């Protein structure tokens, strides 16, 4: 399991959780020097649980899904919250089974959803480590809406910055003062899945991408990405989805 505590965190100690955090994924082999994540895991086995805890201590334990890093839901004292969705439902049975109720949130764990449960897009909700020591402390006592919002910061400041180094680094900015994210990390977050595949289908191609792969970066200027050698994929991305998922 991996732990991260909020009392105490600078920028240095969020990196370690992240890497941490990284390195608790399994895989058998790197595509292009980034590790590629399992097609499936059989179980218990398939579920890695974080334990975060918020500034006065209180905590919360996240069942992640190793062979992606979505989310599935998550425990809270007693009480177990799984999104309203199959994967989240297959977790239920092998995580927080000793819960004394698990309630199933009225959304799925996808981006779209939540933002039309928390009333907001994600361009507006502002992200960093004093807003993931709110997230857990609304997460602590259930409100659907409220958690919506948590949720979808509590998703960013964790899986999105394990998956780019970028989105790590906009996080460790942010130790001691929230702010919305940059389009880049935006649309980064929305790339996850087709640079992964791109960075494999280049593998017997030359390090070639079949299909360029369209973001925006620092700046806010459209910038294409055709190959390998690029920023992107050389020091960015740290995780890639399996083709087998997508
Ligand atoms: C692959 O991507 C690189 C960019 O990392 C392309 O780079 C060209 O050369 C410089 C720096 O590498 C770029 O700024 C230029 O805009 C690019 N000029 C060209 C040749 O178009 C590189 O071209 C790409 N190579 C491919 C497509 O195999
Ligand atoms: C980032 N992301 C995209 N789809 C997702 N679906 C679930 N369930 N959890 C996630 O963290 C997630």
């Amino acid at each position: 399991d991996v732990s991260f505590r909020l009392s105490g965190a600078d920028p240095s100690s969020y990196g370690m959780f992240i890497k941490d955090l990284r390195n608790a994924l399994p895989h058998t082999e790197k595509v292009y020097n980034i590790p590629l994540l399992l097609p499936s895991v059989s179980g218990a086995g398939r579920y890695l649980l974080m334990h975060l805890f918020n500034y006065d201590g209180n905590t919360i334990t996240v069942a992640v899904d190793v062979t992606n890093v979505y989310i599935m839901g998550y425990l809270a004292l007693t009480t177990s919250y799984f999104f309203n969705e199959p994967a989240a439902d297959l977790a239920s049975q092998y995580v927080f089974r000793s819960a004394r109720r698990k309630i199933t949130l009225p959304y799925s764990g996808n981006y779209e959803r939540l933002q039309i449960a928390a009333g907001k897009p994600r361009e507006k909700i502002p992200i960093g480590l004093p807003a993931l020591d709110t997230a857990i402390s609304t997460l602590l006592h259930y409100d659907s809406t409220a958690a919506a919002g948590a949720l979808l910061v509590l998703i960013q400041t964790t899986a999105e910055a394990a998956r780019f180094k970028y989105i790590e680094q906009q996080i460790q900015e942010r130790a001691y003062r929230d702010e919305v994210p940059s389009s880049a990390t935006i649309s980064l977050e929305n790339s996850w899945s087709g640079l992964s595949k791109q960075i494999q289908l280049a593998q017997g191609n030359n390090g070639v991408f079949r299909t360029p792969t369209v973001l925006v970066d620092s700046k806010g200027n459209r910038v294409q990405i055709t190959n390998v050698t690029s920023n992107v994929v050389t020091s960015n991305i740290q995780l890639l989805l399996n083709t087998k998922n997508i």
